[PDB]
């Protein structure tokens, strides 16, 4: 009975919503709002708790990048503040290794970060780790074999098809094979020993293409495309299928949730979000 949690996001302004989808019964729960609205954040789970990391509050009253880390306990339906990151990071990527949260890249105003930092929930402290080899905002992150992959993004000048791999024990990054497509604001996840990158923006158009990196072969291969082009989408994996949530298609904030079945190489529409939004954080617990 694990749920897909969606936190924050944007429609007209940054949002405070926390909602959870159950693929088993098709239900949505409306859970406790975030304390502060944010879009461009990332979600992750450590030890059955949901963490909302970074992002930005884009409001009619002003725009504020976030260094916040907040923790949601499903058992109490309550958000609790944690230690903030060293710097604000909007359009952040996040991955977890061995119970530690990595905050990768993102922007603070015009600064497009190459820096990376690591949170230890048991000490409630962040520290810097090695910087990525490239500045990346709108970067997607996934973890496989206790290595962390940072995929695509924007460096402040160029939208990127490159990607790189972090080695936590050695504390170093290495460039991996570049993707077939330039993608910022893609959904990036791990499924069956491959890193998937779904959708995003190539500098000109929102994308419906999906490609996956087979780590063993160092090769990116396209799979079936999504039905809807989308950037700033949420993504996650639940019971061996990919779910993509919302995003912007170039004209509309989407409420569409599509599900990828690797066995048949097919996408299908599985539910709608309660309202269209982009820039959400997503995780499963
Ligand atoms: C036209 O030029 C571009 C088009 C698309 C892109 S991208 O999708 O690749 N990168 C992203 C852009 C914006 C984000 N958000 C808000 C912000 O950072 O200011 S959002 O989801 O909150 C949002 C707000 C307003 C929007 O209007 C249409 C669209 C998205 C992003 C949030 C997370 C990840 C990437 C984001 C970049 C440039
Ligand atoms: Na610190
Ligand atoms: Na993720
Ligand atoms: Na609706």
């Amino acid at each position: 009975g694990r749920l897909i949690y969606t936190a924050g996001g944007y429609f007209r302004q940054s949002l405070s919503y926390l909602e959870a989808y159950n693929p088993s019964d098709g239900t949505w729960l409306r859970l406790a709002d975030l304390q502060v609205p944010r879009s461009g954040l990332a979600g992750c789970v450590v030890g059955g708790l949901l963490y909302a990391v970074g992002g930005r509050n884009n409001s009619p009253d002003g725009n504020t990048d976030s260094s916040a880390l907040d923790c949601y306990n499903p058992m109490t339906n309550q958000w609790s503040p944690c230690a903030p990151m060293s710097v604000p990071r909007n359009r952040i990527g996040v991955g977890v290794i061995d119970g530690h949260i990595y905050a990768v890249g993102g922007s603070h105003g015009c600064i497009h970060h190459n820096s990376v930092e690591r949170y230890e929930p048991e000490r409630d402290e962040w520290h810097l780790v090695a910087p990525m080899l490239t500045r990346r905002i709108g970067v997607g992150v996934a973890v496989l074999n206790r290595l962390l992959y940072a995929v695509g993004g924007f460096d402040g000048t160029n939208r990127l098809n490159s990607a790189e791999c972090y080695y936590p024990e050695r504390n170093e990054w290495r460039m991996i094979t570049a993707m077939n497509t330039i993608r910022s604001g893609a959904g990036v996840c791990v499924l069956h020993n491959c890193i998937y990158a779904a959708g995003g923006y190539d500098g000109q158009d929102q994308l419906n293409s999906v490609e996956r990196y087979d780590v063993a072969t160092a090769t990116w291969t396209f799979v079936a495309p999504m039905k809807h082009r989308r950037s700033a989408l949420g993504i996650t994996v639940h019971q061996g299928r990919i779910y993509v949530l919302g995003g912007y298609d170039g004209h509309t904030f989407l409420d569409s949730v599509e599900c990828y079945d690797p066995d048949t190489d097919t996408w299908s529409e599985v539910t709608r979000m309660t309202s269209g939004r982009s820039g959400v954080g997503v995780a499963v617990t």
